[PDB]
C-alpha cells in the first residue's frame, strides 16, 4: 500500500450525518466494486479506515460516500468513531491521503451468470454498486438487475436520484426499491431486507423470485444484515456463500 496525497473538490452533506466527497488523487485504475483507504493524521499518527469507491472506474473524480460513526464504548459512553467525523470536517480544498492501488473482490469478475443479480444494500454501502452500475461494464450477463437500497428513514437515501437516473438509463432491465426501517413513506417498503425477503414483499413488490436456480445476491453493508441475510438464504432457500475455493450464490463485502 502506497499513500498519494488527495485534494478534496467537493463535499455534499447529504444529511447531518451522511456526506459524500468528491476527491482528487493519484490513485491507479480500480475495479468497480473495490474500495481504497482513507487517512489523516490525528494526534501525530496517520488514521486510515476503508472507503468504497462510489464514483465509476472511468471517471477521475473519485466519489466516498460516508456516514460520522456514533457507537457506545464499553465504559457506556456515547461517542463518535475516530477518523469519520475528522472526514466530515474537511472542506474543498483540504487533503486527504488516500491508497494509490484498490483493494476487495465484491466485483463482477466475482460473480458467476444468473437471470437476476440482486444487489442488496444499507447506509454507506450502495457506494459500490454505483459504482458498477454508473460504468455499466459486465452486465450483459445478467438478464435482469435489481438494486435494493435500505435505511433507517426516507431522507437518508441520499442516491435515490441517482438510482431513479440509472432505472431510466437500463430501460426495464434495473429494478429499483428503497426500503425504510423506522417509519412508512410513499414509494418505499417497511422493514428490514432479511423479513422482507422471507415474507416474499421484497420479490412480490420487484416482480423476480430470489432462489437458488435463477439469482445471484450481492450482500453490502451493516455486519448483522450480512450475517442474517446470508443465514435466512442459506437455511431457506439452500443460497451457499461464495468463498475462495467454494463458488456460490452469495457475494458479501461487510463495512
Ligand atoms: C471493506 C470496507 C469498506 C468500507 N467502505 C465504507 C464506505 O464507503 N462508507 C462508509 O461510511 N464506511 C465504510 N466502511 C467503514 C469504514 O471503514 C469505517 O469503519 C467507518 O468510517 C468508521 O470508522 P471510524 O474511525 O469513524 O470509527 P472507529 O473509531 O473505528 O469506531 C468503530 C467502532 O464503532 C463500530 N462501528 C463501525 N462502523 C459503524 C457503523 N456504521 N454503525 C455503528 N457502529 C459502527 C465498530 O464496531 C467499532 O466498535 C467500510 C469498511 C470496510 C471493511
Ligand atoms: N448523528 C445522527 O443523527 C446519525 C444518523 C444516522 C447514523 N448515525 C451513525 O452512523 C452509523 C450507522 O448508520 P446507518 O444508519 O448509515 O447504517 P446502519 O446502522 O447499518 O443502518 C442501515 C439500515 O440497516 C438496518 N439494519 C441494522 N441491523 C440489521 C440487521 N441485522 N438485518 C437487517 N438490516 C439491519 C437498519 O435497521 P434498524 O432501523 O433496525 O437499525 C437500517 O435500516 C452509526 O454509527 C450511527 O450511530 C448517526
Ligand atoms: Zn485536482
Ligand atoms: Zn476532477
Ligand atoms: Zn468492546
Ligand atoms: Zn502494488
Ligand atoms: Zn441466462
Ligand atoms: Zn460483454
Amino acid at each position: 500500500a502506497d499513500w498519494v496525497t488527495g485534494k478534496v473538490t467537493k463535499v455534499q452533506n447529504w444529511t447531518d450525518a451522511l456526506f459524500s466527497l468528491t476527491v482528487h488523487a493519484p490513485v491507479l485504475p480500480f475495479t468497480a466494486g473495490q474500495f481504497t483507504k482513507l487517512g489523516l493524521e490525528i494526534d501525530g499518527e496517520r488514521v486510515q479506515r476503508a472507503y468504497s469507491y462510489v464514483n465509476s472506474p472511468d471517471n477521475p473524480d473519485l466519489e466516498f460516500y460516508l456516514v460520522t460513526v456514533v457507537y457506545t464504548n464499553d465504559a457506556g459512553e456515547v461517542v463518535k468513531g475516530k477518523l469519520s467525523p475528522r472526514l466530515a470536517a474537511l472542506k474543498p480544498g483540504d487533503e486527504v491521503q488516500v491508497v494509490s492501488e484498490a483493494a476487495g473482490f465484491f466485483v463482477l469478475d466475482e460473480v458467476p451468470h444468473c437471470e437476476t443479480l440482486w444487489m442488496l444494500a444499507t447506509g454507506t454501502a450502495i457506494g459500490p454498486y454505483l459504482s458498477i452500475l454508473r460504468l455499466g461494464k459486465d452486465l450483459d450477463r445478467f438478464k435482469n438487475l435489481v438494486l435494493v437500497h435500505a435505511a433507517r428513514y426516507a431522507a437518508d437515501l441520499s442516491y435515490l436520484p441517482l438510482m431513479q437516473e440509472l432505472e431510466k438509463r437500463y430501460e426495464g432491465k434495473l429494478r429499483i426499491q428503497t426500503v425504510v426501517s423506522r417509519e412508512t413513506a410513499a414509494g418505499s417498503l417497511t422493514g428490514r431486507i432479511p423479513a422482507l425477503i422471507e415474507s416474499g414483499e421484497l420479490e412480490s413488490t420487484i416482480g423476480l423470485p430470489m432462489n437458488k436456480e435463477t439469482s445471484h445476491v450481492m450482500l453490502c453493508g451493516n455486519p448483522q444484515m450480512v450475517r442474517d441475510t446470508q443465514q435466512l438464504l442459506k437455511e431457506t432457500r439452500q443460497m451457499t456463500k461464495h468463498l475462495r475455493r467454494r463458488p456460490g450464490h452469495m457475494t458479501a463485502e461487510h463495512y
